[PDB]
């Protein structure tokens, strides 16, 4: 336990969140693959900003807003876990090249909706503690 | 509830205000806010926080290691264990300055070290 110390436009966490939420609330009926590829990277990073305790939370926000069968519910949770653990973009890259690009679009979009919408902290006493600052 | 976005709006609102008139109740909540916010950054960016924290505080490199240690131990923390130890062990002033610098640095460093990931995400602004 260590002693106390003795005496334009960057991608801050705040801006990551504003981008993710801005795009999550849009309709994507005109995006090219460059925008989708970037949305994929945004969504993988956004997942990694959540604690893994909350991984399940994202998934089952995702399952409910998209009305998925246990078939895809299982797959969705595994994808969130493989993105949360992803190193060097290996799994992300596999997703981009191998998944059907339209189902990958639906997944990316629902992932941005879940990341900007679930609580980032499960413990209610931490939630109340932080929210007392107003 | 406490989404990532509102966690950030809170941390940014408080980092940019002056705490010359806050009680220990507000400070204790602020320490918790900064531990959560540190945990939102990837572990590779810990050093970035450290260097911002040192440079904005005009701290000797002597202290840099100590500062980085605190960041890592806040980043590791489960059950608020280390957070609690820190709170009761450090004096109010050292703790105020560190928490405040942590809210400035946490809301302002890039959250991603890779320039290609950064350019890709920033193509959507």
């Amino acid at each position: 336990l260590p002693p106390a110390p003795k005496y334009t436009e960057s991608l801050t966490l705040n801006r990551l969140c504003e981008i993710a939420q801005a795009w999550a609330s849009m309709t994507w009926e005109d995006i090219d693959d460059k925008q989708l590829r970037a949305l994929l990277t945004l969504s993988a990073v956004l997942v990694r900003k959540h604690s893994k305790s909350q991984l399940s939370a994202l998934c089952e926000n995702h399952v409910r807003r998209e009305a998925l069968a246990q078939d895809q519910a299982s797959i969705v949770l595994e994808v969130y876990q493989k993105l949360h653990s992803d190193k060097g973009g290996k799994f992300e890259a596999a997703l981009w090249q191998h998944w059907d690009r339209g189902s990958l679009t639906l997944f990316i979009h629902a992932a941005l909706r879940a990341g900007t919408t679930i609580p980032c902290e499960s413990s209610a006493i931490v939630v109340a503690s932080i929210m007392s600052l107003l």
